[PDB]
């Protein structure tokens, strides 16, 4: 027998970042961001609320996955990409990104749901079994 | 303002498996899975749910783990532990898992939420690395 504060808490619980974005032409702003997110990045809620995600790439905007997302959102499709984000005091991390379009049946929007897996030790460790091999 | 509907759509687009138990007398038994917690151990739903955690260490025994992971169950405590689980066709995994007790308890039982993610390549890459260092 569940419940929806439960559901909230199961989110709260969630080690990887969880955010929901709604689709604004060519950008995507952020409506909700749970605490992982913020202990990931170091940014709190209404410093980044409605707001669009690129600026965890900061001056670094020439990745591959960039297109690869949009053309996701474009197709209303699941993808998922790994990214290089920076935190707030400007610390680097490896991002694996989950971007889940889902469609809210209350208006019929969809919303995209983005999962943030750090990784960065599973990057610098395959990449270091790559210079030992 | 967030629907229910986008809550719960957030759970099942968790990478991490994530289950809700609820202690029930001495044990814990789970009233929520969801999806990749039934793919990563490969028993269904109607399989395992009601029923207490400790059907994944198969064939082992209670270590660190096991007993810390009761204490702070009973101590209502969050606790973090890397098991060796199976899988149901017998499959080996490592389960890092985190156990977070819950309450805002308008009902009086207590709840706790459970985080399995599988941690088996980082710990083969990295039992690699060092060892290809060594
Ligand atoms: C829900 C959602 C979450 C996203 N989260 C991130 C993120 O955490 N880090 C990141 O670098 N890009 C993230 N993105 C992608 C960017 O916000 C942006 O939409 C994407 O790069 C599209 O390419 P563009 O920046 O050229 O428009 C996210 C996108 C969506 C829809
Ligand atoms: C919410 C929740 C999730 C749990 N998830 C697991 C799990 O994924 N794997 C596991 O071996 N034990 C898990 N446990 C703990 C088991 O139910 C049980 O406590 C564990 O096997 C230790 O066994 P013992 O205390 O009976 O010796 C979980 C407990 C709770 C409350």
């Amino acid at each position: 027998m569940i419940n929806a504060q439960l559901l909230q808490s199961m989110v709260d619980a969630s080690n990887d970042g969880i955010v929901v974005a709604e689709k604004e032409g060519d950008d995507t702003i952020l409506i909700y961001v749970n605490a992982a997110f913020e202990y990931l990045t170091g940014y709190s809620r209404d410093e980044i609320l409605y707001q669009d995600c690129r600026f965890l790439q900061g001056d670094d905007r020439d990745q591959l996955g960039r297109a690869r997302i949009r053309k996701a959102m474009a197709e209303g499709r699941p993808c998922r990409e790994v990214l290089r984000n920076y935190r707030k005091d400007g610390s680097a991390f490896w991002n694996e990104l989950s971007i889940t379009p889902v469609k809210s049946d209350f208006d019929q929007r969809t919303y995209f749901i983005g999962i943030q897996k750090d990784v960065s030790r599973q990057v610098e460790l395959e990449r270091e079994l790559a210079e030992l091999r």
